[PDB]
C-alpha cells in the first residue's frame, strides 16, 4: 500500500531526473563535437578543450547509465 | 547547475528512503539471529522457515546496500 508505493515513487523520480541529465549530456556531446570541428583549424586551443569536455561528458554519461540499471533493478525488487 | 542540483536532491531523497529500509532489514536480521539462538533445536520445521526468512532479508539488504553506494557515488559525481 501507500508506504510501498512511496518508496517506488522515490526511485522513479530519480530515474526521471537521471534520464533528463542523459538527454542533456547528449545534446552537450553534440555541441562539443560540432565546436571541435568548427574550431579544428582556426582555434586549436578551443578545439582541444571541446574534445576533452566531450570525453568527460561521455564518462559522466556512462556512470549515469550504470546508475539507471541499478535503480531499475532495485525498483523491480520492490514492485 | 540547476539540473544537477535537482538530480542531486532526488538522489538524497532516495538515499533517505533506502537507509530507512536498511535499518528495517538490519533489525529483522538481528531479531532472527536472536530467535534462532533461543529456539535452538526445538522445532526443525520452524527453524528451516526462519533460516529462509533470514536469507531473504540478507539478500534484500545486500541489494539495498549496493544501490545505496551506487546512488551516493552518482550524487558525488554530479557535485
Amino acid at each position: 500500500g501507500a508506504m510501498e508505493q512511496e518508496a517506488i515513487q522515490r526511485l522513479r523520480d530519480t530515474e526521471e531526473m537521471l534520464s533528463k541529465k542523459q538527454e542533456f549530456l547528449e545534446k552537450k556531446i553534440e555541441q562539443e563535437l560540432t565546436a571541435a570541428k568548427k574550431h579544428g583549424t582556426k582555434n586549436k586551443r578551443a578545439a582541444l578543450q571541446a574534445l576533452k569536455r566531450k570525453k568527460r561528458y561521455e564518462k559522466q554519461l556512462a556512470q549515469i547509465d550504470g546508475t539507471l540499471s541499478t535503480i531499475e533493478f532495485q525498483r523491480e525488487a520492490l514492485e
